[PDB]
């Protein structure tokens, strides 16, 4: 199983719902004996900004500055900055990572993005020769709790906000899976804000339930890698056996891999597929 | 028409595609008349972390800080962070807004993030009781132009990436649309790393050309507000009418209101709704 956990906290206030989550969190996982560490970025002063203080030494190209090369081979030469290492050190030594954080502007805090960014560097955190479920982060399983203002009718199929599938699809799938990651089921917290006191104080006792068994879930679906042609040339396109084969179904294989067709129910909110 | 642009970048570097992109806007659009005025991230040393610090008065309850009701009561009376009464003013003067960047874990930089959670602040941006349609920038403009790593076949229907349309999403529909905006093509230039010499001049080209008539532009379509029951007794949902008259329909209304039904082709990349 997991003996390790990695919490991602992104909130200032330590009044928060989303603090309250996070130390429900981590009592729970200590009391079943796993060994939890913490990121919380607004304690840390975390600095989101990806530049080229990000590497230490000297760069190969100054005058014509590209972030991804100049990381990747700060990475292997051992010259990132302090700060980002330390990241990298917590989620080489993490089985399991939970990011906590509240919706803003349908996406990720500010601070949290540029955790992702200035953190997850080629080679260390991806590689193109073995992108998603052989990525380097496959041996391990990443959740996201997230709280929100809109209620769940808001993101409900006919709801204003529209599918809260799609939302997730970016994060899940784009920058959790594509480094190997097994995402596990969310924990949606909605509108937190016009939750009454007592179903507050159930909604973190049914977090640290979950909590319990978490490792012995099963991952939300993602089409396997085998059903795509991995080379340049082919341009990352689906081989056409399996092209082929699926023109008869009824679904499409995921939210990104729709196909043109219909998105199994709640691909990203609830998994068997 | 309008006669005035703002061009919001996010790259750090002068020497990049997406800086030579921002230039031939604002060379563009001069040229055609209009006023043009930047927000280069970056180079205004841009603080993207939300927090108590962008208000200067008194907090009503500095024991429980609440960023959503703290900072609409800071817009109301005048107390909001010096930056953040710069970058409304834009705003509020702005017809066309251009957002150009480098796509950065499948989203926006994580400083162009906390752009709109500083300054996109409740009242002065959104309303809940002007979602949308009628939010306060229902008159203005905005498009994304945006650069890519991968080529544009991993990011198609059978691309290993998946479709850009549900990428681009939250963006357009969750930030821009939520405001009000009417959201046009976003202009896509994919694998900028391995396009040649001669290619890369004709992109800058071609973005000068579209912004020649850009104003005229058909915009993306969005499931208007008029088809959903605005109050949270109704919870925000579609209307039965509309629900019933959309069953006989093959087609989603769009990426977040597809149904559960096949999205439309293209509908956060092409317009004709
Ligand atoms: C810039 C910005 C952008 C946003 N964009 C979006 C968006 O796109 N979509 C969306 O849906 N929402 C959005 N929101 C709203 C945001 O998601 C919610 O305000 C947030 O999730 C509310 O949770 P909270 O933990 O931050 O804090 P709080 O509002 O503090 O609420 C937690 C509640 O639980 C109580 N509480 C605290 N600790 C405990 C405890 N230990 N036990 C029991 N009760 C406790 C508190 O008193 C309070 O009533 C945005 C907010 C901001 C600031
Ligand atoms: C943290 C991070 C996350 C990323 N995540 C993703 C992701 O999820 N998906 C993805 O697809 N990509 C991703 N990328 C890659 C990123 O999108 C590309 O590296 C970026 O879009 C390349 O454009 P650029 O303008 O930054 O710079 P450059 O790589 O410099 O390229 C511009 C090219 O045009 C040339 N040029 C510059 N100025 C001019 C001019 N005036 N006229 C003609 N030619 C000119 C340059 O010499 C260069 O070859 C990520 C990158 C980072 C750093
Ligand atoms: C979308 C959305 C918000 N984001 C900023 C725009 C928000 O702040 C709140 C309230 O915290 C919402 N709930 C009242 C319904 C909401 O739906
Ligand atoms: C997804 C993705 C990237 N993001 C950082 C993870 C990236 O940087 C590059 C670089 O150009 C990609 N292209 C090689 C195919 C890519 O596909």
């Amino acid at each position: 199983a997991g003996r390790r956990a990695l919490i991602v906290l992104a909130h200032s206030e330590r009044t928060s719902f989303n603090y309250a989550m996070k130390e429900a969190a981590a009592a729970a996982l200590k009391k079943k004996g796993w060994e939890v560490v913490e990121s919380d970025l607004y304690a840390m002063n975390f600095n989101p900004i990806i530049s080229r203080k990000d590497i230490t030494g000297k760069l190969k190209d100054p005058a014509n500055f590209q972030y991804p090369a100049e990381s990747v081979l700060a990475y292997k030469e051992g010259h990132l900055s302090p700060d980002i290492v330390a990241e990298q050190k917590k989620l080489e030594a993490a089985d399991l990572v939970i990011f906590q954080f509240p919706l803003q502007w349908f996406g990720v805090p500010a601070i949290l993005k540029g955790w992702f960014e200035r953190v997850f560097i080629g080679e260390f955190a991806y590689t193109y020769a073995a992108m998603y479920d052989k990525g380097p982060f496959r041996s391990k399983k990443a959740v996201l709790s997230i709280t929100t203002g809109g209620s769940g009718s808001m993101y409900s199929l006919q709801g204003i906000h529209g599918d809260m599938n799609v939302i997730l699809w970016p994060i899940q799938s784009g920058i959790l899976h594509f480094c190997g990651f097994q995402v596990l089921e969310p924990q949606l917290t909605y509108s937190i804000g016009h939750t009454p006191a007592d179903a507050r104080i159930q909604i973190l006792e049914g977090w640290k339930k979950r909590l319990e068994n978490i490792w012995d879930e099963t991952p939300l679906y993602f089409a396997p890698s085998s059903l795509f042609d991995l080379n340049f040339q082919a341009g990352f396109l689906m081989k056409k056996e399996v092209q082929d084969e699926e023109k008869n179904k009824k679904f499409g294989l995921s939210v990104g891999h729709h196909l043109g067709k219909s998105i199994p129910t709640d691909n990203q909110i609830k998994a068997r597929k």
